[PDB]
């Protein structure tokens, strides 16, 4: 189905998260404790997040590099939905998380760091893990390029592999139609959902998403 | 002169209390391992802190991205050393150095993934000359011990200049393997704890007696 809304969550204290995540919830589909979220409280977040909004997706963004099987099911049993596992964890953790997600019925999402293969990829997909976070390339996101070709064309390469991307870096409204073919879970943004703008932000994404998809 | 390290990877902060304050007389270095920071946030470095003031005091959080946000709130809650994924851009691993310099502390580069012989450059030029070392998984599946292309890469390391913190079922017998290699910490876990922590860890010492400097 089409794109979804997702925050992300990065404040360094709990109550101001709360206050971010009650201020965006009528407009955003998927809720994110972000991975500085995440260590500033802990679990915590997840739990208190997961009671104040339990009808929306909550993701616990840990970027998981070791201890998966332990780190997968403490999120997963505080209540998060989706959890992040980083491209650099080894294949074996991979698996552990995907075990116990399957045991617990959340998912995991890849997150695309490092000095990531399509090899790589299509070994996460074997393991049954249809979902990545695809940011935008930090070197272009340096150099002010934007949204490169190679950026893109490694998406597409994902998509068509059955990975469901969630789109995450700089993004903004005029830039959707970029993705346009591109299998598409979310797109996060983090400030830009938030305070006086952030309403008519998510709308104005959802235009553009309603044109493409 | 490696000092010997324990990785508490306790699931609540009051076991990884009972544990620091068992082990605190025979260990250098008390480390918040990644599953009790995202068990219990930043409270487990600011109680351990308390609690064993003169102790080097690590916060393994293996920072993939937000390294300038998670690197100053590691530090600000007590942490003298901190812990960045290989996997990180070389961007973030330079933010996360620069808070470290400005805070007076140090990083560590958490060795995963297709990690190259040219980014360990890249993080021997920021000035960063420490990294964690873990043995192999694929040599822990096959249940084989240690095996030279990790030794082989050991050495690799401490000739750009890098102190490895080493890890993965060591064992005082052990130790003879490492001989020659620039070592900061040997880390353990169990093995470091309980009733035999002790006499292990006297064993640890003379060992690495024998062997260095
Ligand atoms: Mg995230
Ligand atoms: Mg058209
Ligand atoms: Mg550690
Ligand atoms: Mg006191």
């Amino acid at each position: 189905t089409k794109p979804m809304i997702q925050i992300a969550l990065d404040q360094t204290n709990l109550t101001d998260a709360v206050a971010v995540a009650s201020n965006v919830a009528s407009y955003v589909d998927v809720i994110e404790v972000g991975t500085i979220l995440a260590f500033a409280e802990g679990m915590k977040a997840v739990s208190t997040l997961r009671h104040n909004h339990p009808n929306h997706i909550l993701v616990c963004d840990m970027k998981t590099t070791d201890g998966g099987a332990i780190l997968s099911r403490m999120a997963f049993e505080a209540g998060a939905d989706w959890i992040t596992v980083s491209a650099a964890a080894h294949i074996a953790t991979i698996a552990a998380c995907k075990k116990v997600a399957d045991e617990l019925n959340g998912e995991i999402q890849i997150e695309i760091y490092g000095n990531w293969t399509m090899q790589d990829a299509k070994a996460w997909v074997d393991l049954g893990i249809t979902q990545a976070i695809y940011h935008r390339s930090r070197d272009a996101e340096l150099a002010g390029i934007g949204w490169t070709t190679d950026d893109l064309d490694k998406m597409r390469q994902l998509s068509a592999l059955g990975i469901e991307l969630s789109i995450t870096g700089g993004i903004v409204p005029e830039d959707i139609y970029l993705f346009e073919g591109i299998k598409t879970k979310t797109f996060i943004a983090g400030r830009a959902l938030a305070g006086a703008e952030g309403q008519q932000t998510a709308a104005a994404l959802r235009e553009q998403i309603d044109r493409f998809w």
